[PDB]
């Protein structure tokens, strides 16, 4: 795993994960990952 | 296991991970994510 | 390894982990992430 | 490893971890995490 | 004689007049133009 | 007049008037132009 | 003759008027001009 | 005869009148000109 990425943009608005609830009961997020190369995840 | 991330950008906004609510009851966020290479996790 | 994180950006903002409520009952934000390379975690 | 993190950005702000409540019951935030390489963590 | 020029461009490379001579023997230029309203020029 | 010029541009390059020459034997440039409203010029 | 010049730009470069030669034998740059709301020039 | 000039820029260069020669004979370079309201000029 010898990656190089994350290069030039000359712009950008990144937002990832955004959890907006309203007049509700519940939310459960478990987000994991944006760029991987060798993931051996057990039980996320 | 090398890594070259976050190169030239010339601008850039990142709101990462947010959370908003209004009049709710429950929220839960278990975020474990961005650019990874090798994650041998147990039980994230 | 021979990892290089962070290079030239020539501007940049970041809000990271924001967390708003209004008249909730509960919020629970449990972030455990950014740019990683090895996470052999047990039970985040 | 060699792990030559960080570089000059020629501008930049950061907000990191915020929190705002309004007329709520209360909130809870168990955050921990940022730019990191080898994390053999046990329970957060 | 109201105007509103030079509004939003969000990038731009203007050049106007680039008089270039290469292995010539003469050149004459008399550029007298852009956004106008009321020119009464008695030469040019 | 009741002019307005030069609103937002968010980047911008001009070269106005250049005059590059090589191996030539003459040149004349008489530029009298940008954004005008009322010009009563005589004998430019 | 209200001349609202140059509102907010948020960047911008200007190379104005320029004059290069190489192995030439004359250049004669006679510029007079930019943003105008009156010019009654006699014999530029 | 109002004139406002030079509002917000947040970066910027200016080069104005430049001149480079190589083995010329002359560069009779007679520049005028800027952001101007009322010119009644006689001979230049």
């Amino acid at each position: 795993g010898v990656l190089y990425v994350g290069s030039k943009t000359k712009e950008g608005v990144v937002h990832g994960v955004a959890t907006v609830a309203e007049k509700t009961k519940e939310q459960v997020t478990n987000v994991g990952g944006a760029v991987v190369t060798g993931v051996t995840a057990v039980a996320q």
